[PDB]
């Protein structure tokens, strides 16, 4: 029987327009005895419900309750320790797991536009590159748009502890030589708290 | 008590010169039964002892036991699977663990070499970049060097997962843009099995 907590998407706490959430997942919760009974502390208060909400789910054999808890962007932003306790007859304790983002000064990602080198341009796609470096907390979230519209063929490595104790990435996006040849214009939209406006757009074209 | 698989290093299975070696390491081995038996099987053979060798480790209270199997480039490279059967009295059934090559035919990565952005020229250290792509399986390791010098101040992303199926990284080597100024070449080497000699060299330099 463990619970386990996890923090809202970088991005879900950087625009308002969407509703961040802490989840509790709880495992392991035997048949014999599935009532599960959840308790948030928000930097120590709300014993008393507040926005609250889980739901059934069958396993292995086992249970997976989980309660979900719609936290505030500031809130989270600024470092307010969030706590999920859940209870269970199984459990002779109940179990206390709390979370809130990384501490320490933030730090402005710095954000590059490589565009494919002459030795990729023997093939039918091509990789555009955008460097997100220098970034401090490591929640961030990163997108590939061309005239105004999306794309879906590109990936993003997590990020990576860099030597000063700053993070870094790379987004690769994949797009027919053509395109790229046909002067098109793509950009690399990057969105991180330590940003003006929590977003800043990168351009890339031939 | 429980086992441990680990496969050897990538770059140990890929040069014939070193030894790449499967570990066996098991924790929680209580006092009042610290017998640990092991068994290796190579690709479901080989229960019968080879070239095994463990030996003991006093910890926070419990026991941690570590067979280590020496295994043949080859071997590994062709995905065999290394079992290892641990037994104790103290548990009711051994401990069965398998480990391996990863299954799927092996890919050739692409190396690309990437100079840093106009925009990075406006600080003292810059970011010269390796663009390891296309690889299958995983492993695999990257390096940098200047003059046949190797460099010490760089980074590499895990393996990402491609839409293919194939897999991609970026090795970010930070120099201080006078010595990139300064014409100096560097090369990233990148280490796999499914490349020619298990290692090829892309260059890199302004001008
Ligand atoms: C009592 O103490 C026990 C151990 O004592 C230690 O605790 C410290 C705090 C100190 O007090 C000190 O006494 C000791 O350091 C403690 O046991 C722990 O039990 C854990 C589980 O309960 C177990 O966790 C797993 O760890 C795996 C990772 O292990 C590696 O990494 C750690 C550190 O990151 C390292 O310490 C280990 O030794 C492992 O490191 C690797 O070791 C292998 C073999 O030596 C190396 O193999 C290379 O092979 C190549 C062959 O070519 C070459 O030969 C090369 O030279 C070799 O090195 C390898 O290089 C090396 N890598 C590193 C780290 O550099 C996790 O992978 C594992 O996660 C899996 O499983 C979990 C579930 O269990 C899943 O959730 C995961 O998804 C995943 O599948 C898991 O986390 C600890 O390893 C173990 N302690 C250690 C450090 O050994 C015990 O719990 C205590 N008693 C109690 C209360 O139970
Ligand atoms: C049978 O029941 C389950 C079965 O599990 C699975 O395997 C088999 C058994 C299969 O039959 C099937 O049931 C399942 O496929 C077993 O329970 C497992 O127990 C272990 C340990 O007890 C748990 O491990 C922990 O895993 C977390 C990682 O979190 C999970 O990741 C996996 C995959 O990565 C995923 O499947 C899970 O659902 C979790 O993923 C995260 O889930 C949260 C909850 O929604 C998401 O939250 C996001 O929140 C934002 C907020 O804004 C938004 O809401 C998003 O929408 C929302 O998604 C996350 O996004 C999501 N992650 C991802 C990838 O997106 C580890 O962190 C944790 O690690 C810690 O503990 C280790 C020790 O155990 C320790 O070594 C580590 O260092 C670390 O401290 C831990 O490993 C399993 O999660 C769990 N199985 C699952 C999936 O529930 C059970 O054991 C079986 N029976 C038995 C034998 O009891």
């Amino acid at each position: 029987p463990s619970v386990f907590l996890f923090p809202p998407k970088p991005k879900d706490t950087l625009m308002i327009s969407r509703t961040p959430e802490v989840t509790c997942v709880v495992v392991d919760v035997s048949h014999e005895d599935p009532q599960v009974k959840f308790n948030w502390y928000v930097d120590g208060v709300q014993v008393h419900n507040a926005k609250t909400k889980p739901r059934e789910q069958q396993y292995n054999s086992t249970y997976r309750v989980v309660s979900v808890l719609t936290v505030l962007h500031q809130n989270w932003l600024d470092g307010k320790e969030y706590k999920c306790k859940v209870s269970n007859k199984a459990l002779p304790a109940p179990i206390e797991k709390t979370i809130s983002k990384a501490k320490g000064q933030p730090r402005e990602p710095q954000v590059y536009t490589l565009p494919p080198s002459r030795e990729e341009m023997t093939k039918n796609q091509v990789s555009l590159t955008c460097l997100v470096k220098g970034f401090y907390p490591s929640d961030i979230a990163v997108e590939w748009e061309s005239n105004g519209q999306p794309e879906n063929n590109y990936k993003t490595t997590p990020p990576v502890l860099d030597s000063d104790g700053s993070f870094f990435l790379y987004s690769k996006l994949t797009v027919d030589k053509s395109r790229w040849q046909q002067g098109n214009v793509f950009s690399c939209s990057v969105m991180h708290e330590a940003l003006h406006n929590h977003y800043t757009q990168k351009s890339l074209s031939l």
